[PDB]
């Protein structure tokens, strides 16, 4: 199969067990509130930051360009959204990462500082894919249950996507149509898998003390 199809598939489960995790269960189902919800994107503007800084490294080496695409980038749009969330801008130089942040911002380094390429890749369709994918049935869980106005929801609207539908058909596309040797495939797919580890990982610290 192609890439987009192989991504889809060996994440699949994961994905449901992301779905399915304690903390992100109780966010979405109304068992939590505002203040968790802004946690949750308190450690998301972390990652995001130095996803970004990966992904301008890995663009200007020149690799994987047209699916480098800066209109994805979400980490100011999400601190928008937390200067609204937190009532002032104080929590840029005060909020902490989690362990588990470190450890997913200390690997998203690596792969900057490496130049991963087939590494970043996996890395971006984990996140952007996600966001762009199903952001929108997140965001509206966050409005119906704990009120949130869409004002602070900035992170899951991409303002530079006209079409969304075909944007990720196309997106899709450019995964299939990626050159990638035999190794860096393999290395891309475990990356994926990684990712969603890591992923699922910033929830379980979220979830502590609940
Ligand atoms: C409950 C809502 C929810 C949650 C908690 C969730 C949690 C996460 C999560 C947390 C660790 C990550 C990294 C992702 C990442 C993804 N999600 Co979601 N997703 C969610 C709702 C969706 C929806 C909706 C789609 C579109 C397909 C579908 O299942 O409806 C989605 C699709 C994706 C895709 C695209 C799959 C493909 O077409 O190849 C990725 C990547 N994701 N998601
Ligand atoms: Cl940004």
């Amino acid at each position: 199969a192609g890439l987009a199809v192989e991504l889809k598939q060996s994440t699949a489960q994961a994905h449901e067990k992301a779905e399915h995790s304690t903390f992100m269960s109780d966010l979405l189902k109304g068992r939590l509130g505002v203040a968790e919800f802004t946690r949750l994107q308190e450690q998301a503007w972390l990652f995001y930051t130095a996803l970004e800084q990966a992904v301008d490294a890995v663009r200007a080496s020149g690799f994987a360009e047209s699916l480098l695409d800066p209109a994805l980038n979400r980490a100011e749009v999400l601190a928008r959204d937390l200067d609204k969330l937190n009532g002032s801008s104080e929590w840029r130089s005060r909020i902490t990462a989690s362990p588990a942040v470190i450890d997913y911002v200390n690997r998203l380094e690596e792969i900057r500082d490496n130049v991963d390429g087939p590494a970043l890749v996996a890395h971006h369709y984990v996140r952007y894919l996600g966001d762009l994918s199903g952001g929108q049935v997140i965001a509206r869980m966050m409005q119906r249950h704990y009120g949130v106005d869409p004002e602070a929801l900035g992170f899951y609207h991409f303002e530079g996507i006209a079409k969304l539908k075909v944007y990720k058909d196309e997106y899709r596309e450019k995964l299939n149509n990626l050159e990638l040797s035999d190794e860096q495939r393999e290395h891309l797919l475990k990356e994926a898998t990684d990712a969603f580890v890591f992923n699922h990982q910033v929830f379980a610290d979220l979830g502590k003390g609940l």
